[PDB]
């Protein structure tokens, strides 16, 4: 098949013409760091991970054994490879088997008006027959037609085992995919764009092979 397209990868989201402020609180919890040096801190029930706000330079009870700085520590995991996902262009897959819940990676783009993507649509990326555009938050994107990383490669299915969760990182909102569910080594990842993409309003056919295929993406 064809080349990957080519793309400037950044290593944090680049700010156009808006920026995604969350309006969040400082943060707070009532975790308790463990006596024990290597046990970690603000797990499940950690206040701050509750309302998807993760804790603080500084200001964590748990100090250095908060597990809860995913994103800001850019805690990706390692083991992604881009491949050809048959008829579907190129994918991201997993060398080693991921847990439900566990942080992949962020994903990375241009931090766009909806009007400036509507714009950029118009002028700049209508002969396109692959589409690069996140949903962040109310009249925002995060456009990955031109920078972003990896995570631009990651495939739609109607049947997905990731999906975004946005979350305030320091009082700005970022976008992290995570697993939704157990996944053995080579699987490749997925998540549905009905619920976390910019609808383009361009019509392709899905090639996710489940059953219940909406037939189109983001049908
Ligand atoms: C964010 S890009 C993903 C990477 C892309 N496959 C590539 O080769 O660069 C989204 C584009 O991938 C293709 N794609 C994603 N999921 C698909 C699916 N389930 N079935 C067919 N094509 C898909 C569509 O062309 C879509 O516009
Ligand atoms: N229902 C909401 C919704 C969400 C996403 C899409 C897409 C779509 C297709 C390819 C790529 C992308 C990306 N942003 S990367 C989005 C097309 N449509 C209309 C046709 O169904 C959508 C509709
Ligand atoms: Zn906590
Ligand atoms: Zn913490
Ligand atoms: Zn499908």
């Amino acid at each position: 098949g064809a080349m990957a397209g080519s793309y400037k990868k950044i290593r944090s989201n680049v700010y156009v013409d808006v920026k995604p402020l969350s309006g969040y609180e400082a943060t707070t919890c009532n975790c308790k760091k463990p006596d024990d040096d290597t046990r970690k801190g603000c797990v499940d029930d950690c206040l701050n991970r509750m309302i998807f706000a993760e804790c603080s330079p500084n200001t964590c009870p748990c100090g250095e054994q908060c597990c809860n700085q995913r994103i800001q520590r850019h805690e990706w995991v390692q083991c992604l490879e881009r491949f050809r996902a048959e008829e579907k262009g190129w994918g991201i897959r997993t060398k080693e088997p991921l847990k439900a819940g566990q942080f992949i990676i962020e994903y990375l783009g241009e931090v766009v008006s909806e009007q400036e993507f509507r714009n950029r649509m118009i002028e700049q990326y209508h002969n396109h027959s692959d589409h690069y555009c996140l949903n962040l938050d109310s009249g925002m994107v995060i456009d990955s037609y031109r920078m972003g990383n990896e995570a631009r490669f990651i495939n739609h299915s109607c049947d997905p085992n990731c999906e975004m969760q946005k979350w305030s990182v320091n009082g700005v909102y970022r976008i992290g995919l995570y697993a939704l569910k157990d996944m053995p080594a080579g699987t490749e990842l997925t998540y549905d764009y009905n619920f976390h993409s910019f609808n383009v309003e361009k019509a392709q056919l899905c090639k996710c092979g489940f059953e219940k295929c909406r037939g189109i993406i983001g049908g």
